[PDB]
């Protein structure tokens, strides 16, 4: 009869979270505008908004605040856990790891709703800093119980108690990439989760799944492009080459904005604020050479600059590892898988698709004296 | 023919591995009867022909025999790590972690088909047998270079050499479960190997996504026929639970409703077993009672129903129903890997929003 | 719910004309051993047991030659269409050109015995004459009557070249026709028997098969390609480096069914060897015996033997015929397999219409200018 | 050996395997780096390699090793200084094997002795100085 080749555009369920549409460049959660939002909230209040719906008042966000720095300690179990992991492996797939030991040490009516999510918000960060130590082999370094969230995570990778406004950046960053439009990722945590077993399994198999492939990134392939460019003189030659090919060139056309998406153009603008207030490096002049010299003649196709392009310098600015940029956008990602599980819990009823089977029929087996 | 809640009779993919048939009730792997291959053939050749799909020669099968040999040792890292798991876990909390674990050691990535199988294939056993001593308490044993696999695991998890009949009866019963129609895990692992990550994540989320709730029917169908007392006590039990508006579990499966071959080739193993070698009186007692007694509704006991008492008699503790089980999966889900690698669709299905358009936030609420 | 992909392993139609073993390497015409039927039988004689399916009497077999011969005579409209020709164009486009005409000056449409057998005479007759004609005008030559005295190889070999060619090398194109004469259902004959299941005229059907028998580009020929470029013994390695290293299996060499040494090779090979003694060996053909040789030597472990095409084209080439002209050689060969097909549905009546899965969307809207 | 062997094993990810008291030195020493039995004609071979490469003739490593014991503080403190001071420049017999395989089939013998005439120095692996 009919047969879509790979769910291309099957509805799945009934979405409530957020909404994305290209002709108005319109992306909310619950919604609300993203660029309105984003201008006068931080990442907890952007948070609870994705995970309940509804706006918190002042004494239930300071509680869920207070709820959230006595929980950031680490357990030294995981600690000794990861002293023992190996060091040549992917942070991403340690991450997994983790995320999947961490249902070991809790499991097991009403409270089990709110201790799961606020547990797996504040370990997660922490445990990648912890594990980000380990591989250098440097000891990891206990939290603080007075910086802010964005704060407390600089601290805990760079040992260095950034600037406020270093820190308000990257929550506005953080709270850019909170929660998309359903794929891979999401879709496997929302599989995961319509057996309704623990969050824990839900968040490791979704972040097994976004284990880029061959184990990369985009943001990871754009700094090697930018670095494969060389100096800004040779900016031309490798454009050209890569227009010629007829092969997209990355960080530059997405797959549903067309209309110039509002996250790109704020963060470009954020990226703007932090290279001009701190240090410019050569690092922005060669961005901003080579994204000018492909802009000048890709606007024609309506192909521009993404989001990823932007972050990857942003991230590379504060002073991260290259290796990391996953488990940060992971970080956000678990923010709102998190939003899609409460959503998943509500109606109980499991993904059981059929197939048409494409093999043959009415065989026998051989013994291995013949064949 | 667009929504349906549930996602229930949409097809999804050409699957090519599992065959079903409701009116008859037949089962093929690769088109091959689920009787006569259980009948003549080893779990290492079903496990190639479900993931070549074409039948080993000799010299393949003792390739493959001496690597899986070779191969089945466990690093002492693993053993190490696994030392620190806390003692209150779950066997398949353990065994998912362990698998996740294993990613990191072998990342790697022409050659990239074989070796990775062929060593997932090895150590499942040996981890999830170490961490059942660990949990116990003892010191893992290290596995022999001698015996078959099934008798090798069996040597590893009950510390005794099995009878040869005891690792043929094992042997077929692990790959009676080896390959079963699309579900909620197959179809979680084929989204997860959509991308083309590694093997060793998309098992990790198979068997995660696996777990039912509470964290199968084994325990549960043992518990109900641990619970029904004596003989006599056959008939108020289960008119209570008749008399409930509950359905009786271990009864009545959603799709077959005649008398499946797994079923009946297992009671026939079963049959066979206890012989040679309690709760078989009284089981058969409480099934016989129950097929006489409603005899309109299409009730058969299905294959768990005896699957618990056949693993119950070759001494397995009741947890350990599930790793067995995931296992016997795991061969399913590197052939389900195997096959979704070529197609790279990306599944991407798209959601129909239901909520509200142009809201404001408020500083104050 | 089932769907095969490429629609393969269905069983189409229930044929009962040809048959092939595929373990012993046994292929039957009728049921009949191909290796008795190409000892002591003229293509004639195995083109009426294809069409009717009982061996011919004397009587018959000899009325059934003198119709062939009495209709090897071509309309002259014939030459004057195919003189406006452009001399570039492949000899097979040009050649279902001409089948397809050839529709327009037979339209009976309805006595029935004579529209089983005048129809199908006339298809197997005038075909060889218009490939014939067509190569001489392809060159710019005038087109040479045929004769009524040799015989049909015999007839063709001299319309191709001017030149009365020896009786040996008659009965060898003879018998290499008649064991290319049918094979199993491929593409070309599922597209005839598809056309055919309409009944409408056996020459629309000659015409589709030979349209669509046509490959890419237009495999025996790229071997004698190969086979000149590689030139002499000193190029072997390479050879052997490029194969090892692409990881595919060489074109030649080895069938996508047939791995257990093919009947027709080994008859095909002697049938040449008998050629090249009989009128001595030539440098090339030790080349390719010698590259043969050294390819068989590696690649018999992995069940690679060489192909049928490849002895067809040697042969063929010291035959003295164009190496364009191997796909028409083929497809007079193979003009016996299309109409025992369209004999055989004739007599039922079948029209196929298969359903098709809808992979599309399902509804949309129609943007006026925007 | 035993320590030498344990190493060896860790270095892979193997648990060590404990020594066995039957069999013979360079027997136990085999058995305890491969964990496979050997021939008693190859123990004998590796013992007989082994006291014909005992002692030489002072050079670096001895004259360092009795440099150091001339103080006599300890043997270990000695062992170690010669163990350590031993191991030449990027850690000869093993590039020997290198270089022999990357020659491979008798083939690309002209290339090697091309490159040994015109390099004109000594080729590592033939002759002593």
């Amino acid at each position: 009869s009919e047969f879509r080749p790979g769910l291309e555009g099957v509805p799945a369920t009934l979405s409530s979270i957020s909404f994305v549409d290209g002709q108005r460049g319109v992306l909310e959660y619950r919604g609300i505008s993203i660029e309105q939002l984003a201008q006068q909230s931080s990442f907890l209040e952007t948070a609870y908004l994705l995970i309940w719906g509804h706006l918190p008042t002042q004494q239930e966000l300071t509680e869920f605040e207070h709820e959230i720095r006595y929980h950031r300690r680490i357990k030294f179990r995981i600690r000794d856990m990861m002293k023992c992991f190996p060091d040549s492996g992917h942070p991403m797939d340690a991450l997994q790891a983790s995320a999947a030991a961490l249902g070991l040490f809790y499991s097991r009516d009403p409270e089990y709703i709110r201790a799961a999510v606020v547990r797996l918000l504040a370990k997660i960060p922490t445990m990648v800093a912890a594990f980000q130590l380990i591989r250098k082999g440097n000891d990891p370094i206990q939290p603080r119980d007075e910086l802010d969230y964005a704060a407390n995570f600089l601290y805990m990778l760079t040992e260095r108690e950034p600037d406020p406004v270093a820190a308000r950046i990257f929550d506005i960053c953080l709270t850019l990439h909170a929660e998309h439009t359903i794929n891979a990722s999401t879709f496997s945590a929302m599989v995961t989760a319509s057996t309704l077993t623990d969050p824990y399994a839900v968040v490791a198999s979704a972040v097994g799944t976004l284990a880029g492939p061959l184990h990369g990134g985009a943001n990871e392939e754009v700094l090697d492009m930018l670095e494969a460019i060389g100096s800004v003189e040779n900016v031309e030659p490798y454009l050209d080459h890569c227009i010629a090919t007829k092969t997209r060139i990355m960080g530059f056309g997405h797959r549903v904005y067309k209309v110039k998406d509002p996250r790109a153009v704020i963060l470009q603008n954020l990226a703007e604020q932090l290279f001009d207030i701190f240090g410019h490096d050569p690092y922005y002049e060669i961005a901003v050479a080579v994204e000018k010299a492909a802009a000048e003649r890709l606007s024609h196709k309506g192909i521009y600059p993404n989001v990823d392009f932007y972050s990857g310098l942003v991230y590379r600015k504060l002073g991260i590892p290259s290796d990391l940029f996953t488990p940060v956008f992971a970080i956000a990602r678990v923010a709102g898988w998190l939003a899609h599980w409460k959503e998943q819990l509500n109606e109980n009823r499991i993904f059981r698709p059929t197939q048409i089977y494409t093999g043959s029929h009415n065989l026998d087996y051989t013994p291995i004296a013949d064949r």
